[PDB]
């Protein structure tokens, strides 16, 4: 008893941003003893700032964190109600993101799937409050973790989204503008022959997985905010190439 060691902020960043795990030894202790979370302001830069799984995931090597699992093990084991794995940033560079949307950006399934595993929230949203705003790192993706996936082109990490048994992200969600993944894909797109031809890859297989994974649901026809269909955003926004192909689709 009388005890333990003092583990301040500072030297949690230090050893996540690191990556040895052993250097964790101690911190549950602490925690426990002054019943302290690690997404108390005491644990993150300011309250709404960056927490410590988000500095894990920002210091990545081979793609993982080998903290990654020992902090959300530290986290279930300290009692905590509401979970670090859901945690949200929001400072000067950050709207909203959370370590997933983070994963995502840093283009890693590995850490993706570590982090889905231990109950993340894969329908959290990022950059909603900036829109055509050049502020942070924020940027107009559709703000939903598949949304996200999808407008950086990585499949893979699409393909785990919708398919894994923990929490599989909905086709059928939308952004704060009524926007689905394809509503985003179609804003996301200049009309480059490049580009445009990696979006409509992109556009297809997301309708096939649409039949697979709701059958019933018509993708194609949800309207948006403003009453716009895919088909009809595309031609709003000048996307001719993509409205193009919106369009052969519907004709068959």
């Amino acid at each position: 008893q009388q005890e333990p060691d003092r583990f301040d902020r500072d030297r949690l960043f230090s050893v996540v941003s690191r990556g040895v795990p052993e250097e964790l030894t101690g911190l549950l202790e602490y925690l426990r003893w002054n019943s302290k979370y690690l997404t108390d302001s005491a644990y993150t830069e300011g309250s709404t700032g960056k927490t410590c799984l988000m500095k894990a995931v920002l210091n990545l090597q081979d793609g993982v964190n080998a903290c990654i699992m020992p902090l959300l093990q530290i986290d279930k084991d300290s009692g905590n109600p509401k979970p670090l794995v859901n945690a949200q940033c929001t400072d000067e560079f950050y709207q909203g993101h959370s370590a997933l949307h983070i994963a995502i950006e840093k283009r890693s399934l590995q850490c993706v799937k570590l982090l889905v595993e231990n109950g993340a929230d894969v329908h959290l949203r990022a950059c909603g409050r900036f829109f055509q705003k050049h502020q942070g790192t924020c940027f107009y993706f559709g703000e939903l973790p598949l949304s996200l996936a999808a407008c950086t082109k990585q499949w893979d990490v699409v393909t785990y989204l919708l398919e894994n048994p923990h929490q599989p992200a909905s086709l059928e969600a939308t952004d704060s503008l009524g926007n689905t993944v394809l509503h985003a894909l179609v804003m996301i797109a200049d009309n480059s022959p490049e580009n445009s031809a990696l979006v409509i890859h992109m556009y297809d297989g997301l309708l096939q997985m649409g039949a697979r994974l709701c059958p019933t649901v018509q993708l194609e026809e949800i309207s948006n905010h403003q009453g716009l269909t895919p088909l009809k955003l595309a031609a709003k926004e000048g996307k001719i190439e993509i409205f193009r192909h919106i369009l052969q689709r519907e004709f068959s």
